[PDB]
């Protein structure tokens, strides 16, 4: 068996093809086993309706989840990601650094 923690990048990005869009993206890599709970939050609650949820996998034990969905940024809300992992004895929650 082996089990390996999750690393956590929280970052924005702009498709190119539409600079007016703006994605909130939760990077979630390398990890195992592939079991995991990963929400995005605003102000601390889960945005319900998250478009993209994207998993892979390199190695047998070594997976990659890619979450993210469309956003509009204010400077009055707090944005983040919270993960659940077997590895993580408390949920941890990154908060996106603009």
């Amino acid at each position: 068996m082996i089990q390996r923690t999750p690393k956590i990048q929280v970052y924005s990005r702009h498709p190119a093809e539409n600079g007016k869009s703006n994605f909130l993206n939760c990077y979630v890599s390398g990890f195992h086993p592939s079991d995991i709970e990963v929400d995005l939050l605003k102000n601390g609650e889960r945005i319900e309706k998250v478009e993209h949820s994207d998993l892979s996998f390199s190695k047998d034990w070594s997976f990659y989840l890619l979450y993210y969905t469309e956003f509009t940024p204010t400077e009055k809300s707090e944005y983040a990601c919270r993960v659940n992992h077997v590895t993580l004895s408390q949920p941890k929650i990154v908060k996106w650094d603009r």
